[PDB]
């Protein structure tokens, strides 16, 4: 009979009881368990059977104590950090956590030693020190998430908490071998061989676990539970192993491999982690839980019983100089912290200084100081000590934090933030008022108590110089609902051209977020392109410059010199001679009786010279010219003896560990590219919304001129950006957007089968299969070859969109094609010569200049669709900016082309139709901005769509209510109203009943009409062989009776 | 009470759910079915199933008052619950509102569909004055209300 | 479009609508007409529509700031 | 479609489709039943099947028995 | 006999009641949910097997199944937490199991172990077979007359 | 098997016995109530309940009565 099982099962409803009663409370929950366990240790000194619990438990051994409780903690502590801005600011937290600590520590054990009366000497005043030292805010945390802005600086608390809860127990664990465990004396090199062991191989140790969990958490496949018993069986060997067997700081490698495994949380499916977070969280909770009510039943029954006044007055004056001494610590390094590019400003040094909660890992420590004090009354006065400093930090602390976060301004609700919540708050309730409307009239929910209803349905608003800031920002927007008409003045129109450039930077930011939601840009690409925003939005009436968004794509660094070095020096026999290497190499372990078997018999005489030196390379560089040098001091063949092994195996194995260092520095340019484009990615598809939506906002001419030529300037300038970062990295480029194409189809098949799930035309288990398989293909598509190679110019011509099928035609095309080689030509189209054949780009990219329309179009797009099919004299002049090679199919054979290949869907049909998507697209754009859609969405409504044959019509065609929209591509067309033939391509109003084409001088012009989309779904299966694949081959859903 | 509010709101999801599929299956029986004396057969039998069943969940108002009441006032809250937190997912996917914003809103809205989830099993049917004021024609309008209210006949029709 | 209780004629006026039920969006316009006393309702449902400027006031106590005027119906 | 919606994309308009069509390859889980079928397909002379004709008592009563199902 | 087969299910039928109720009036903090479940099972198990002296068992069965009846007194994502927690939970314990049972079976139980203790095994894997199906025949005619009747392919599957 | 397999491995190396010696000999009863509760409450919260109590009759009188007759005849089996 555990009485293990009923303390752990009390303190968990105790610690949920005190979570229920104080959620109001501004004192937090674990000072309350502190007082229950208290009074649970009072009554089990009174009562035996509480002592017979209570002496079970809370009377633990100390190290089962560090190895139950510090991994969990460490490892969520370094798992609940956000990564990325805590990696941006690592410096600063780094040098704030390591020198404040080691400072802080050296203080409080100066502190220890003069103020108290007890004669400690300076290692159990060092050991004091560093219990002190320690801080654990999550209260600080949390309210600095909640209250708006200044989440740098919350980031800044909590990894600096972190890495000072890590360092903190490793000088810890270094002045408690000190003072209690061993005694024993060592030399100079010893002591730096310690130092070394310790602040060396705890983190490297902690890389390693790290990146052997993330390799075999990458490989795993539908199981979540594997995937979760991995990460905590992981922690616990990590941090046993690093601590016992190899004698090493096990603190810090759950700190990096805590780190290491939040950073790659994209090689953990998404369901595994939010599992895994709510998870840690909850196993956090536990043990604070438990830590808590063991410090307060040990508290009140061990070291309560040796404490006087002047203990109590030690107790008040160190709580005071533990406050000044982290304020002193934080302002003499407020110099070196503010020279970084997160400064410190005055505010966040108060609320760093006053954030400084102390938490369950001082109360761990001291705990197992007393534990392994022993009778001593040194023990006693630890654990009091810092359970007194623990009590008064978290309720001090905690509510005049509160107050002063209140006080300091920096709780204040900021006005966009205000602004945005009203409005959704608003929008909610409008929609509960129409929903109400709509219920009040149904057939079944008629008599319900609508006075309930509405007192239960009514979410309200959380929010509930200023005035003169507001006063002119209310004098600045002469709208819609004050109809006066005046003429600009110059302050005025400084005024108008201020909020015109804070009307664009703000719809650039709800932009960014339309991207981020329905899923093109990753969340560290929307972080950026938002901060970048901002900061345009903040400064010196300056809008979003292109500087900034370029540094996110300069892909320059350590990894692409080590890419081009690496790839200078390179140029199943080699896995077999591999594999003869390993297992030469295991020997020299064994090596460092019958002497060890005549040393395993002369290495199997030197494994029969390594295979008679692999049969001389199978009867055969200057590797194998070191080989041969390895060859003949093997023809030498104890000093010898033990050395040859050596300098063979590491030789030898340089060869293949060369690709795999090749495939590492690979893998971290395709994580910076892929930075690279979802930013420029993001600021091209924002820019071009906010350059649709540009016309209603802003209103003066002049103001709309300005802004959309700066737009089109920035958004020409990233997309040449783009096509330079294609050219520099052809292989890495080429695996980031086949990455991002797998992604955007795996994207769109998964809302197919949400879409007929919703629809119920699938059951909830066939949809739940799946997207089973779609996950696993998504996240094997996670891990994939990250320097994929470029396809020849060849496979770029079977890809294409206008031939993608017809393997006769790609024969033809194949056949009668010419790869030509520009190199800075400009001489590709000119503006009004003849048509003379396509330009299929394989390479490059080009530059379009004409009427201005500018762009800069790359692989795979064709050019001169538009002057071979109309017979007319081309629309721009496009340029070469980086040695194009285009395919160059010629006017006559493409003629040929088009007249002989016409059973299929004809070569004429498929080039109109790609060109009525490229001149439909905006368009659409232009007429369904403001509804909502995005450029994706529109590009796949318009592939739905197919061109009308005008044969069956006869030039005569009517606009049914199943077609959605119609786009007259190339000419004129008459109506049943005649009023006028509409003269340029644009799309057809939906009032207009029916179209009349006519017929002139050839064009024959091409409509395009999208059909809106379309339960019996009957089909026909067939037997076949084996009878296995019996599959439906008609499925119609268009059946009789 | 509670008892029989989980029976009885199991018992009018049912009725509502074969309801609304009969209305669904008589809007696209036309296409699906091509006879037409299939088609008037199919029609007639699903129209009487369906007036048999709404007689029956009117008779079942009839005979528990409080209980219909508060599982009817459980089922509007639920919708109207429902129906903010998809005018929340809304104004977050458009960009209007920031993810940590949406998130506050949706726990309130979480916090209050939990609350709705302990409710009174037993409320009171409201009186006929009540019923006056909660129509749809005449709503916030406080003086028509009053008019209407004093100018108003209730009668008492027995079959 | 629905007309709920009435007729209306077409800008094309081919025949004036018999019975209240979903007006066509082929039709570019209705043509109302005045009869015996009935004035037909047309029933008609706006597709849905980010600047979005409000104003504060500042209360007692300095606690209840909150925006009235939600616009999102501005000039520069 | 989303495949012909990317091969024309402005930016991932280079990335190795012949990879890109092989990893998006989701295909069907399940790869006297024949009489059974034949009287199933013999029920339906649909869309597909453009004969005009008038019905038969077993005819009619197959169809009842088919627009039963289809309800 | 009636302590144990009687105050086993009502003890946890209690301490489910009990636990539905405090689970029910809990909002926005999922970890007190969490601890609530796992400390009710643990405490009805440990309270009911040694205090009682009483099936703790049962009572863990069901409590569990009072649990499981009442999702809805938990937030859904709480719920779904819990059940991949207590999964991931029944597989760390089933794992630990397995390999003490393999350590023990192979450090104690083989080393008492004959030729006619393996045809013992044998002998009592198919008596074991053969019992079963005989069980599931003989219960046949009543296991028929339910609203599910076992057919004789169900019979052998569950054999 | 791998239990096995360790379990052999711990009976020739001494620090594989000490381990397996402080995990695998453990008390009875600190195995059951550690064990047996998740176990038995994973067992009944992964059950879908509305078709169990559907068909809870069968259930009941199949486990109750079939566990008591096999047992009794796996009693008298072993004892023969
Ligand atoms: N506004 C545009 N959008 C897309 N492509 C264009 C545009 N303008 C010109 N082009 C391309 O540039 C080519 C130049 O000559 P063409 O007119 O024969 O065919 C043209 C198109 O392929």
């Amino acid at each position: 009979a555990p009485k293990v099982i009923v303390f752990i099962s009390g303190s968990c409803l105790f610690g949920a009881i005190s979570r229920s009663l104080f959620k109001k409370l501004p004192i937090p929950y674990t000072v309350v368990l502190l007082i229950l366990g208290a009074i649970l240790g009072v009554v089990a000194s009174n009562v035996p059977l509480v002592e017979e619990h209570t002496r079970d438990v809370a009377h633990m051994d100390p190290h089962v104590l560090l190895q139950i409780f510090l991994p969990v903690l460490i490892f969520e502590s370094a798992f609940a950090m956000d990564v990325h801005t805590f990696m941006r600011s690592f410096s600063q937290v780094c040098i704030l956590a390591l020198f404040g600590l080691v400072v802080a520590s050296v203080l409080t054990a100066v502190l220890a030693m003069n103020l108290f009366n007890y004669n400690w000497n300076f290692s159990e005043a060092m050991m004091f020190g560093a219990i002190m030292s320690a801080t654990d805010p999550v209260a600080v945390v949390a309210l600095l998430k909640d209250l708006g802005a200044s989440k740098q600086l919350g980031t800044i608390i909590e990894g600096e908490s972190l890495l000072n809860d890590g360092c903190a127990i490793v000088i810890f664990n270094v002045f408690m071998k000190m003072v209690f465990f061993p005694q024993l004396t060592s030399t100079v090199g010893q002591n730096v061989l310690y130092f070394l062991q310790v602040a060396v191989a705890g983190p490297l140790w902690g890389y390693a676990v790290a990146k052997v969990t993330v390799f075999f958490l990458s490989h795993i496949f539908n199981d979540a539970l594997v995937e979760i018993t991995i990460t905590l069986a992981a922690t616990y060997l990590t941090y046993y192993i690093g601590d016992i067997w190899l004698e090493v700081s096990g603190v810090l490698a759950v700190v990096v491999l805590g780190l290491i495994v939040n950073a790659e949380k994209t090689s953990i499916s998404p369901e595994v982690e939010v599992f895994l977070h709510r998870f840690w969280e909850m196993l956090a909770y536990l043990a604070n839980t438990l830590i808590f009510m063991m410090v307060g039943v040990v508290v009140t029954q061990k070291a309560l019983v040796a404490v006087d006044k002047m203990d109590w007055f030690y107790l008040i004056i160190l709580y005071l100089a533990i406050t000044i001494i982290r304020g002193m610590v934080i302002s003499l390094f407020s110099p070196i912290l503010s020279r970084i590019g997160y400064g410190l400003t005055w505010r966040n040094a108060v609320i760093m200084t006053w954030g400084g909660l102390r938490g369950a890992v001082g109360l761990a420590l001291a705990l197992v100081v007393e534990n392994l004090a022993g009778n001593d009354v040194i023990g006693s006065k630890f654990l009091f000590h810092t359970a007194g400093i623990v009590v008064l930090t978290l309720v001090i602390n905690a509510t005049t934090i509160q107050t002063l976060l209140r006080i300091l301004g920096m709780s204040d609700i900021s006005i966009p933030k205000r602004l945005a919540m009203a409005g959704a708050v608003r929008r909610i309730h409008e929609g509960q008022n129409r929903t109400l409307n709509m219920l009040k009239s149904d057939r079944f929910l008629a008599d319900a108590d609508w006075d309930i209803a509405t007192a239960a349905c009514e979410i309200s608003d959380p929010y509930s110089a200023d005035e003169l800031t507001l006063g002119e920002r209310k004098s600045v927007c002469p709208g819609c609902k004050a109809m006066v008409p005046n003429e600009p003045s110059p302050r005025e129109f400084a005024d108008m051209m201020e909020e015109a450039r804070l009307r664009m930077l703000k719809a650039e930011k709800i932009s960014y977020w339309k991207q981020f939601e329905h899923g093109m840009l990753a969340r560290e690409a929307l972080r950026l392109l938002v901060q970048h925003a901002e900061v345009a939005a903040d400064e010196k009436d300056q809008f979003i410059l292109v500087d900034d968004l370029k540094k996110s794509w300069q892909i320059k660094g350590i990894y692409p010199w080590l890419k081009r070095k690496l790839e200078d020096l390179i140029s199943a026999f080699e896995v077999t001679i591999n594999i003869a290497i390993v297992l030469n190499i295991v020997p020299i372990i064994m090596e460092f009786q019958k002497i060890e078997d005549a040393l395993r018999i002369s290495n199997y005489v030197f494994f029969v010279i390594y295979a008679i030196e692999a049969i001389v390379k199978i009867l055969g560089s200057h590797w194998n010219k070191f080989d041969a040098f390895i060859l003949v001091v093997a023809l030498v063949d104890v000093v010898k003896l033990f050395r040859l092994l050596r300098g063979l195996r590491m030789l030898r194995l340089t060869k293949a560990l060369i690709p795999k260092l090749i495939l590492v520095v690979n893998g971290k340019i395709n994580n910076q590219l892929s930075l690279g484009y979802d930013v420029g990615k993001g600021y091209i598809i924002g820019e071009e919304e906010v350059g649709k939506i540009i016309d209603r906002m802003v209103d003066n001419k002049k103001i709309l001129r300005e802004l959309k030529h700066i737009s089109e300037t920035g958004r020409l300038q990233v997309v040449k950006e783009l096509g330079l970062l294609q050219r520099e990295h052809p292989g890495i480029a080429v695996s980031v957007k086949t990455r991002q194409a797998i992604r955007t189809i795996l994207n769109h098949s998964r809302e197919t089968i949400h879409e007929l799930q919703g629809a119920g035309l699938l059951d909830e288990m066939e949809a739940h299969k799946l997207e089973l398989t779609v996950e696993i293909k998504m996240k094997r598509l996670m891990n994939a070859p990250s320097s994929i190679p470029p396809p020849p110019p060849e496979n770029l011509l079977k890809n294409v969109s206008w031939l993608a099928g017809d393997m006769k035609l790609i024969d033809f095309i194949k056949a009668r094609a010419s790869l030509l080689h520009f190199d800075y030509g400009e001489v590709i189209v000119r503006e009004g010569d003849e048509s003379d054949g396509l330009f299929l780009i394989v390479s490059g990219l080009v530059k379009l200049y004409g009427k201005v329309f500018e762009d800069y179009l790359t692989v795979g797009n064709v050019i001169g669709e538009m002057g071979v099919l109309t017979k007319k004299p081309r629309n721009a002049t496009v340029t070469c900016e980086t040695t194009v090679q285009v395919y160059f199919i010629t006017a006559e054979d493409m003629n040929i082309a088009i007249d002989t290949f016409t059973l299929y869907p004809s070569l004429e049909y498929r080039l109109w139709r790609v060109v009525a998507i490229r001149i439909a697209t905006p368009l659409i754009m232009e007429q369904m901005a403001f509804q909502g859609w995005t450029q994706e969405k529109v590009k796949l409504h318009l592939e739905r769509g197919y061109l009308v044959d005008l044969a069956e019509s006869h030039f005569q065609f009517n606009i049914d209510a199943t077609l959605e929209d119609v786009i007259l591509i190339n000419g004129t067309a008459y109506n049943a109203h005649t009023r006028e033939e509409i003269r340029s391509p644009c799309l057809i109003s939906r009032t207009v009943h029916k179209l009349t084409f006519q017929y002139t001088a050839t064009e024959e012009p091409r409509l395009f009409v999208v059909r809106n989309a379309e339960p019996i779904l009957d089909g026909r299966l067939d037997v076949d062989s084996k009878r296995s694949l019996i599959s439906i081959t008609e499925i119609s859903s268009n059946m009789c009776l």
